[PDB]
């Protein structure tokens, strides 16, 4: 309410559960005038100034105004631990500094429960099936649910947003819809789940008589 | 050489490496007069002196002489991000303390990477057939191997002790010794490795035509 | 549901607020057996062990059991700057220590506005009076009032739970209660709101002609 | 003796005392020359080096030779906890960097009592007269004494500057003088002391038969 | 002025400057009661509370009282960055807990400038001849001086106690008082200080024709 | 093996060992291209960004390259204390950054022993004689050994690489040739070494009869 805004928003659960890729905390601007074309980003790491970020080139919005985005990596363990990213927004149409700070949802981890459904005797009239994978008992809510058979990923499924339980947890529900034949010819589904309270070090390879 | 003698053992990589287990450090004095028969431990995180350790029960030797164990509970993040453990022991027969300090292994670490081998034909005309699983590149060189079926573990296997390989990483091989007959009715077997640099936050759940 | 069990309070918000007082943290365990007498407390700040904390002596619920309090005293500065506070407790009934962690309320500060109101043109045609105080605005909730009069505290009060409002802030209201006569005769009455997100470092005497 | 030199002062008290202001620590160089008219500042807080300094626009001074102000923002709670503060200044004139290091006064904080006297008989013959308020005990000597009335300032003051007492803490007295006549119609006059020593979370709202 | 009273001594400066040594900080608590025969000592260093302190056997004053001391070993390095000991005392004749702390003198330390004299020509009518030492421009003025020949200790020197120059350096002297027949055979005298501000991983040993 | 590489240097010990030095890390990158002249360095001390370093002036090798050095200046506690030196370096012809990390050899600190001696009869038929110095049972192996004379340093030695013992400590000799009449005249030599090792904060001054 008056002013050039800003917005805070923390890393895709995907990218804080996979230590292969790069989370990243994303600091936008909004309502910047032509005006005052330069906006300065400070970022603090629990309070230290901290060098990293990347502004990405500002661009006109269809109302007159700029929008500007800085994005700063953060680090696995760092997210998951609870520091605390503050980005601090500085510009000429503005005449303080604002200040927005965000860190992963507190509370005791929760592991989530996962269960499979095949498809009803109903569902399998037609040419095409769903899988159902219910997610349940998860805390917090960020979580990444996918599909793959044979070791390639499959991506015509819908996830539902989690939703919180009678009991503080948080559930979710995800449908794969695959041709029939797919599913009748015996193929192997699997619905995987990444969450921050699944925590592994494990990885195995099998053999049978092939 | 000259005194009661103190060793420092880390814990399991099996309990490092699992975050529903207790990796413990095992602090073990050796040649303790009945004389002298109490020892003191203090134990220390960093330099922090640390107070939940556990003394075992002293116990004599069938050379007239005492062992004294305590054990410290560590912390899973602790261990692997390197914090260094230290023991000091006290004792009437012993006319200063001596310390001891153990720590994960230093170096960057690399994933290892695994292969499995079926019964060769020769192999197969005995009643047993043994499958190979071929581990790799890995370092450090802490590491626990294990097999499993249909969702049990098979623990008839035998594991060679890690051996530095030409390029500064670590190797080794396990083989599980099964009846033929289970091999040839279809069974699926599992090679399963546990490593630092295997890091995941995963599960799935797989579904077929049943 | 289900063994003994622990319940772990904060300070008194007035012992927060005024840095002559001592504020405690105090850790109960009820349910106890007169089998298992013994409770131990392991007490940690931000996860260090601390060693200042005393237990009260053990005492008989009507009930057949056992209630063991420990307290810890906090720093003034600790608490109002959100260190975390655990109570470990351990019993031979108890097959697993439990733990209980508390902190201060998360979230910015916002301070207490504060008004008065003198008795209605109704209300003094009684013997008693009530003089009113409304304070708003507040966060966290923690927060402490009280009334005086010439120097001297006046306890004749009833002030109301702090209740959230539709901006996510608190409010309450206290009533002080006095003769009538009191007020007639232009005694100068003063309600008191200690919190938080008031701080000074002030102090003022004042002369009048006398 | 020798250079352009460094000077480096503390915030003003009030600044230190009140959490609505903003305290800076101020670094100068004098004595630059034309011939090398940068100077480059690194601003260090308990070592590790700080980006939120700002530099005043460099001016000449009258004998030739420039002045160059760095203003370092402290945060209300550093400065009275005894982060110290070093600037560091470069200069071409200057073959090697220099240092200066500045912190609040080490010692236990003591809190100042505070004593006011009304005029004399003989004081009152004349059209002004005089306030007196006397402050004695405290420790450090960072202080700031002001008066008010009706809850406004009153700025007709003159206050001494703190003299160290025969116990090691300091005292001083503050005068506000006013028309007598202001004095004689009853209005009251408050003589206000900040200090660290005092310290409190409270406010207050009076009421009265009006 | 009234209980039992504490006092706390820092280590001698000869053992805060050879790593060899164990400086350690000595708390005394004077004027305790028969009545009242036990002390509780609490240790910190920076604040946290630290286990190492042992206390030495209590003993009778000749005034009816016990004296009791409690010596705490420091780390080398520890003392000379600065870090502050505390000492806490507790005693069923002190209603509350006692507290004190030391810590090194802090400022820029300074390094001492070494000068030897010989014997006057007055002085060697005499059997024996005095050599002195003179120290200056050290601070702080924690300094230890003895003397040497001929790898050997010499031991019959007085030192006076450092007294405060007019730049806020302290300087001292030592005399060593020998035989006139030692000094006449040509033996070499060494005057040896050692202080905070000589600082050095040297060694050397030396050749000559033989 | 593909790309502009970067090698990471620590400092001299020699720089290392004497309190008045500047110990440095350098970070050089090679193969370089004129196409992508600029190189950004970050530098990071414990994983803390540090901003002290100075880029030397990027310079043309024969082979077409650039090679560009950065070098980060070290506090001389830092680097004996192990902290951790990381050097990223960025470059258009680099399509993700490099990193190097170095610090001070890990392990016990074992404290040189030095013997001297002089020349062989052999040896003193000719017109210059050797002087040996032989310096053993040091860890870790970074060690500064040097010669002088009447207070002057003597350069004229060969000192052979550390050469690693059965034990675990490192050996070398330093050897001094010198005209046999300087020698042959009784001038004292000294072996002079520096190591980590040897500590002290001592001083002295001789005195004979002259
Ligand atoms: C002038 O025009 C401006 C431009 O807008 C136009 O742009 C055109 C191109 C076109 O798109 C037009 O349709 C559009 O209008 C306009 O700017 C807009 O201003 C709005 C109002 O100020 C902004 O609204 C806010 O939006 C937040 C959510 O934004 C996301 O979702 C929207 C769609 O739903 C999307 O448009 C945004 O781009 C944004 O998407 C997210 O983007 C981030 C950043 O890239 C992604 O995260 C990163 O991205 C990469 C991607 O690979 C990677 O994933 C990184 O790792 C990752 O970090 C996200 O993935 C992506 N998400 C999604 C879902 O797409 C709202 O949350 C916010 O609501 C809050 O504020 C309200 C008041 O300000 C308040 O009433 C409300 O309750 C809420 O408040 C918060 O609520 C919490 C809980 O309820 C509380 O706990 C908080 O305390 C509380 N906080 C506050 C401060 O209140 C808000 O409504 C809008 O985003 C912005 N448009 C864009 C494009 O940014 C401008 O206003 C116009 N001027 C005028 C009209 O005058
Ligand atoms: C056997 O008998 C036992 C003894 O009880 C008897 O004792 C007799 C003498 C007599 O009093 C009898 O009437 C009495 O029955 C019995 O023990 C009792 O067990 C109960 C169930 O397990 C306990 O219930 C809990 O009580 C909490 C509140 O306790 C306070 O208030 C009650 C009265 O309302 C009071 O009786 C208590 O003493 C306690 O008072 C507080 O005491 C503390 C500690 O001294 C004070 O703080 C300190 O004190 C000093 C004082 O100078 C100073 O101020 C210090 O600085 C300060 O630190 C407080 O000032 C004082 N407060 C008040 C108001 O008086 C409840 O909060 C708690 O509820 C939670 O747990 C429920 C399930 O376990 C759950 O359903 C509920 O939702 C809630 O859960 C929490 O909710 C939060 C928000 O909603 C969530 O965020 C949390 O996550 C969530 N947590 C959990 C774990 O769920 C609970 O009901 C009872 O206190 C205890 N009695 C006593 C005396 O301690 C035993 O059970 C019997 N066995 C049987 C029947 O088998
Ligand atoms: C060329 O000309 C230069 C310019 O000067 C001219 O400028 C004209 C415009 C006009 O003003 C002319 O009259 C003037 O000559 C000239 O530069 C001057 O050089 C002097 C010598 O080097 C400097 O002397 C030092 O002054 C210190 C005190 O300075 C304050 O007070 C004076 C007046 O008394 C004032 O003029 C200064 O501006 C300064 O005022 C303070 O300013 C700061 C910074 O802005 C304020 O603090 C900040 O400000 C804002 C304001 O809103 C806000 O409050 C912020 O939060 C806050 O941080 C202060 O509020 C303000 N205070 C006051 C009271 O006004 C002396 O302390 C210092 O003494 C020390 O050094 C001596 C030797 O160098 C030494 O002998 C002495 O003992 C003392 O030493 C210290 O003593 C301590 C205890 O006794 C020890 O513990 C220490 O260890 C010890 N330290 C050292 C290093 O020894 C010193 O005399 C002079 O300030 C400077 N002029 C200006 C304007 O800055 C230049 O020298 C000329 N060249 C020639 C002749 O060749
Ligand atoms: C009942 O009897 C009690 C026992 O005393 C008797 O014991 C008999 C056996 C016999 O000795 C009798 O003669 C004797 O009377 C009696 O206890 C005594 O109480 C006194 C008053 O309360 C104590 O006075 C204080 O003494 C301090 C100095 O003490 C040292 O020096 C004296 C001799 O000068 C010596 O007797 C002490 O033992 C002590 O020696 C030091 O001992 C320490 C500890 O072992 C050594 O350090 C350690 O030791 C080992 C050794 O290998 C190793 O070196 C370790 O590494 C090391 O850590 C020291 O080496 C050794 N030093 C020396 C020189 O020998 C005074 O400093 C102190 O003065 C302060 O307090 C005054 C008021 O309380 C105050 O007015 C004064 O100004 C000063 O105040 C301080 O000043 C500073 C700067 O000026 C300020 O910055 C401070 O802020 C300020 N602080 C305060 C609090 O004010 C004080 O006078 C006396 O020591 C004590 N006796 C003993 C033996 O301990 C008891 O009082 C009697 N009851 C009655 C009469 O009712
Ligand atoms: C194009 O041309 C480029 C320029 O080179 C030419 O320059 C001309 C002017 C002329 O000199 C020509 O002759 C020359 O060819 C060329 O660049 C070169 O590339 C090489 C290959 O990539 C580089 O090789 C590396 O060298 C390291 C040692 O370098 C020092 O020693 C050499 C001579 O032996 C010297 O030439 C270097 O300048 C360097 O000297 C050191 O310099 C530093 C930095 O200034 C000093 O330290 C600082 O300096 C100041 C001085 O006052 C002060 O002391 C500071 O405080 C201090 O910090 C040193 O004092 C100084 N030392 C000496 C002794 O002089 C090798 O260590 C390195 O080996 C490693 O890498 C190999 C593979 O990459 C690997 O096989 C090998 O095993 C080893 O690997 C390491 O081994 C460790 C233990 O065994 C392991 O623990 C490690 O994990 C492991 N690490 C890795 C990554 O494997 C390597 O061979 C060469 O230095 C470089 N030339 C220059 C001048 O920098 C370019 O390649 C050409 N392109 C082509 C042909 O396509
Ligand atoms: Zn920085
Ligand atoms: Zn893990
Ligand atoms: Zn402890
Ligand atoms: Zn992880
Ligand atoms: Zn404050
Ligand atoms: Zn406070
Ligand atoms: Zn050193
Ligand atoms: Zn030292």
């Amino acid at each position: 309410l008056g002013g050039p805004s800003v917005f805070l928003f923390p890393p895709k659960p995907k990218d804080t559960l996979m230590i292969s890729r790069t989370p990243e905390v994303t600091c936008v601007v909004v309502d910047v005038s032509q005006e005052d074309p330069e906006v300065q980003f400070n970022w603090y790491v629990d309070g230290v100034e901290v060098h990293n970020a990347k502004t990405k080139p500002r661009e006109e919005q269809f109302n007159s105004t700029y929008r500007v985005v800085s994005v700063l990596t953060v680090l696995h363990q760092d997210w998951l631990n609870g520091k605390e990213y503050k980005c601090k927004v500085s510009n000429k149409g503005l005449p303080s500094s604002i200040e927005k700070t965000i860190s992963k949802a507190k509370g005791q981890p929760r592991e989530p429960q996962v269960y499979t459904f095949p498809p009803s005797q109903e569902e399998m009239t037609k040419n095409q099936v769903s899988l159902r994978c219910l997610v349940k008992g998860f805390y917090p809510s960020d979580i990444a649910v996918e599909w793959e058979s044979n070791g390639q990923p499959e991506n015509n499924y819908k996830t539902t947003k989690p939703v919180l339980d009678s009991d503080g947890s948080f559930r979710l529900e995800s449908r794969l819809t695959v041709d029939k034949s797919r599913w009748q010819e015996g193929n192997v589904f699997s619905c995987s789940v990444m969450h921050e309270a699944l925590h592994n070090h494990y990885t195995q390879k099998s053999l049978s008589l092939s």
